[PDB]
């Protein structure tokens, strides 16, 4: 049996991990058990006060996020996508399966880390994006998982097959729209409903967003050419969803680009290549662990266009974490993870 | 095995029935098969062109809605919440399980039917709201189910325990907000995104809405008093969800009303009574078959207040249909029906 | 000339007052001048950092909210709809025209005030709802204005003509949906976009909302019958707008009720009575100072239904303040206040 | 006095033209009169049945769109952004001021027109984007105006100063999010509220969108180089607003690019260059004729980034039409056109 703790249970990523665990077949047959649920504030409150959608766990008392509380759990989700978990991870029993939703163990270049995060690089753990070349093998039986960022998940799935096949130039452009749950649950004026509803805005533009080097790192793993990444995130008035529009120069026939996506994804159950003449929409993947992808060539502009839609909280965060957890535990990789969206 | 057809498969209710069937344990172990998917238009198209979220069924070819196509199935969902199924249903065998999402077999008073629907009364089938007193008995082993309207589902769950215990007056007021998927998929200018987004409006007010007599009928069934119903629906800029605010005069203490709701709902798997101090929200029930209910007493106004939140497409439509299906077939009532919402 | 200060300039009400002042004909011809803009935090920031829509004032430096900063202004808007301005108002020069967006000077019953607000009653100032009987005369040349709450504005406009004519019973029910800007700009988890989008919820139900006695007070001014108010507010995923559904028992002919609304509003430029067969929508009044009102009778339920739509930030807050300011200064009452909404 | 007709009055662009005319100073002092309001359907209905926000015109009777009805007016708005006005415009006098919101007279290359629109090229009229180099000269005293498309307006304001100064490469990438009112009022299933709310999707990708050659044409006019345009539009769940993210390779320093934008826009009343450290948002420009623009350089990616926010219905359509009208008639260009957004 695997007893699971969720640190940061009261945030959006933590609530979504718990939603997926409650629906997981190992929860139903007793193999997966939900233990301590912790938060940095509001210890002593009940979970229902934070996540009224999780009624089977409503009565659970939130505990402080402390190593002692997290002891005795075979797996610990560090559900702080915008936090720094290196210090807490060091405090846990090292045989624990530690699944970090944050960034501390994602990057593999210490100088890049220090430039973008302002601290000493902690190192890296197996990246929880099983569809990326070579990634699945590193996750089988791992006791450490670095969950990818939500935007890099969409951009890498959209772009890596074309670049791996050397069919596009290695200077890529990504403009990705995101619902606001990706910002997490910390209350700020700029994330208030009145501000977000009816409005769209780019933010952290022109290379300052910390997911820029994460996209570059994933792409550099499938090519030896010099990769550059122009990444612009755009907040839109939705709660969930990322639609990444990804471009690069190309002079390759569309059919050869489509063949590269076929080769990458034909046997990947969470990656859906759109039928000819269809394009992804985030509405179709909400609540699912799926990515819907379409590709095209703008011949006049000599530009490849790849569109990818994911649910930022599922395939971009908690679904990635659970998918990687399945691989870590030797369980069927698709367990608990639907490809069917909740639409409209 | 139970071979199931879905007529009206390309509409919202039909797509949500299919989502639930795809996740149903009887589909997973082969006891339930998804057969013919039909529509009144676009026969020959594929389901993926209508429901991109249902990728496991994307290649299914939509067939014409005809009694011949629907014969040879053990169960038939008539997934036309705004259609009139009487003529088609009369062509199907009494032994075929028919689950009608439309209104034709909901009402038990022919004169009321004629007044509000302007046609001859087709009859009455067991009402697919298993939590109503006596309803579960009528559904077990039925081959006929009339699924309730979405607004009546919310209003009846909010009000029937108080009224059945004679703890409120039988003159009730319901003001219910709803997302736009309740209107179905028929394109009209009043339901365009640009019109609906950022706007709220009441419609079909002051007793002309056809769900008014349906609420009255369900409430009359739990009391011996003349029931009157003031029902105002309000369209809001959401795709799913109904939040029903329901009021009635009372002279009874809150403690007695609370006890009546506990007694009615403590063992009901889909009905969640909010802990004291918490109130329902539609976000918490989206994608689930749950209803979240809270009750209160306005002492100064001598008024009972009951709030109910449901997903209009699940507990208000397709989830009720599948729940009643489970009962009709002798399967565990909760099969395929989660109480956990997809939030935020 | 009238030099105007706005205290609380960085909140939503303060930003909307400034929007209306910038468009006011007295600003254009030099008679109205915009002076100090203050806030409790962020003094030294520029206004553009808080209200990027107010580009003509973007460079203004926010000053601390202090009596000394507000001196030398002929009119001071206390744009703190959820604050308590009695202490600051006492510090201003008493000949100043003081326009309080908060509640401290709205209520006329000290015991009611203490019950709902937990403090000693400060008194009352002329209520800034000029269409209410007797209200306009108290605002002409006043140096004090208590701006109404947003929900009472909608409910009182919907209900007072029927009650004044004694055509409905004095026990009224109000269920009002509101966009989230009415909560103000203080960051809380429950007002975050991810939480608000796609969700609706009632709050402060069963008589605990402080606008309940404000509605009762306005209605008691048009009748000597004992008034009771059941008031339920519902948050919906819009930034602006209140749609109030208001009911009461009646046995009066609809035509007599319509005549009462005609008598009240035929000469009121901001009150639009819907043509027969039309119903209000908040989308149609956004950005305008208008209220759109329809009335009906549910004969089966013996219930009067009145629907009122306003923009909560204009007719429900800042437009009420500017309308009352015009009356205070002896300026045309409609100056700077459009009846045309910004739709879709 | 200038008697104005609006053909297509019942659509979104027509309603927004009428909103602006109602607030125009020439309407207030009688120099502009609103004459015939026409549509291709529902002649005989009243305007209030189409545009409930335009209550001062609610009683106007919609007339058939015919050259006879439109004659006898000094100015005619053809408010059909997706219509083809060539045949109707050829029936009107050269001395009548015609302002076409549609595309028929925008393009200057007949072969490009035939390729993208599949019809004979009707000709070219002065392009209604007064801020483009040389455009104001062409509009003064014209009797013919082709209003720009909404996406080209945003992309050209974002990009032309950099390209005209030869500070970026002439291969540009535009990814622009838009609210749904840009689609007009024609009811289709893909534009239903339930579909659009909570979803984002790219459409008409990889060079098939008809605004691609329009962007290319406007950019070609400021440079001597071959221009290529990769343009991806993305529909988001808002009613109004376009946020264009525009990129191009560059070797020029940020200081030089910033200076070029200051030089181009410092005296342009509707173009607001964001203070350093601020970025545009569509919420800040809704209901205004303003464009908010920020520029940046991604040094690692050697990429220039320009962000532009407009209201698609004002600066992208009806505001551009009225602005160009003012120029054609010799009225102050800013008459009736505020730069202040209606936010939140
Ligand atoms: O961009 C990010 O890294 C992340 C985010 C992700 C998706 C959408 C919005 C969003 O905003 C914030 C705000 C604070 C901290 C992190 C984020
Ligand atoms: O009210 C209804 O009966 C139903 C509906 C339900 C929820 C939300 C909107 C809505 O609108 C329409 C429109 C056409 C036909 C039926 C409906
Ligand atoms: O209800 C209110 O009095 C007011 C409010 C008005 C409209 C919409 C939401 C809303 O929520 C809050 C939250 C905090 C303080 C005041 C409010
Ligand atoms: O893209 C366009 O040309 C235009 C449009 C503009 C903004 C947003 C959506 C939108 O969709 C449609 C649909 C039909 C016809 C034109 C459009």
């Amino acid at each position: 049996a695997t007893k699971v703790a969720v640190a940061g249970a009261s945030g959006y990523a933590g609530g979504e991990i718990l939603r997926l665990l409650l629906g997981h077949p190992a929860y139903a047959d007793g193999r997966l058990r939900i233990g301590a649920l912790t938060a940095a504030t509001s210890a002593g409150s009940t979970l229902g006060e934070h996540h009224p959608h999780l009624t089977p766990l409503a009565h659970r008392v939130v505990e402080p996020t402390e190593a002692a509380v997290l002891g005795g759990h075979d797996a610990v989700f560090l559900a702080l996508p915008h936090g720094h978990s290196a210090v807490l991870a060091q405090q846990l029993s090292p045989e624990t399966l530690i699944i970090d939703c944050g960034a501390d163990f994602r990057l593999t270049d210490a100088a890049v880390w220090e430039r973008f995060y302002g601290s000493s690089h902690a190192g890296s753990w197996p990246y929880g994006l099983p569809e990326l070349p070579g990634a699945r093998d590193q996750l089988r039986g791992t006791r450490r998982i670095a969950v990818p960022g939500c935007y890099p998940t969409a951009a890498l799935l959209a772009l890596f097959p074309a670049l791996a096949a050397d069919l596009i130039e290695p200077a890529v452009t990504v403009v990705a729209v995101s619902g606001t749950s990706g910002a997490g649950r910390a209350a700020t004026t700029d994330l208030l409903g009145a501000e977000v509803i009816g409005s769209a805005r780019a933010y952290n533009i022109a290379g300052v967003h910390r997911h820029t080097p994460e996209i570059a790192q994933g792409l550099r793993a499938v090519t030896d050419r010099d990769v550059s990444v122009s990444f612009t995130p755009v907040l839109i008035p939705a709660s969930r969803g990322i639609l990444a529009t990804c471009t690069a120069r190309t002079r390759s026939p569309l059919s050869q680009l489509r063949a590269a996506y076929e080769k990458a994804y034909h046997a990947e159950p969470f990656i859906y290549l759109m039928p000819e003449g269809q394009l992804p929409r985030t509405g179709a993947v909400i609540g699912s662990n799926a990515a819907h992808i379409a590709v095209a060539v703008d011949e006049d502009a000599q530009t490849f266009v790849a569109i990818a839609a994911i649910d930022n909280l599922v395939k971009g965060t908690a679904g990635a974490a659970v998918q990687s957890m399945n691989l870590a535990l030797g369980w069927p990789e698709t367990d608990g993870l639907s490809v069917v969206g909740v639409a409209p």
